[PDB]
């Protein structure tokens, strides 16, 4: 049996590796100029309002209020740096969000104390 | 531990970056990542950690990377404008440290799907 409970944790240090490379820096640079764009952040924030459910291009016109184009060209901007995942099968393609990039963009900016939830197990 | 967990219910999984992207602050937000989108700045920030994010002068900075005194002063100076960095003096001469506020601001627009939580394991008898 396990009694589950969510908990707060104290602060962290201050940034608890050392100084990024020069590639590791060109790389996550990269990835925040995909997000640097306010139609890419604004698409985003309706993926995630949806629960991060799948969405055609249709779904976020209508969620968005731009044309088709436009949330197309973002689109392949989001999918080609590995946000989200494109599913074509079928009649209408699909695009999934994908949590990874964004973790290692948290990861990234982890600068400062941080508070945390603890997430005890007690095994019983 | 820190573990990255998956989000799986739908309410929970953006639950924390919702809000602020929802919000009229997301084009400030995308200015904010736009201003993190360059090399250099990134590695400012990295140096500036790894050194416990105490504040740092340029020419320190210039000495751990390399780079010439007007490049740095250049980018620290967008990324106190953006709020990343802010000055403190000492006596005459001016120090750049980071600021955590916006970092954590920027954490919390990033919880797509996932986010950081400590995993305890206790055990009774
Ligand atoms: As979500
Ligand atoms: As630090």
């Amino acid at each position: 049996t396990t009694l589950h409970t969510i908990q707060l944790a104290n602060p962290t240090e201050c940034c608890t590796t050392g100084p990024l490379s020069s590639d590791e820096s060109e790389h996550y640079a990269d990835l925040f100029k995909v997000l640097g764009d306010p139609v890419r952040l604004r698409i985003l924030s309706q993926l995630a309002a949806g629960g991060c459910g799948p969405v055609s291009v249709n779904e976020l016109t209508d969620l968005m209020g731009l044309s088709q184009p436009t949330i197309s060209h973002h689109l392949k901007k989001m999918t080609e740096a590995g946000f989200l995942d494109r599913v074509p099968e079928g009649r209408v393609v699909l695009h999934r969000v994908r949590p990874e990039l964004f973790a290692e963009l948290r990861t990234v900016l982890q600068i400062g104390s941080m508070e945390l939830l603890e997430h005890h197990h007690h095994h019983h």
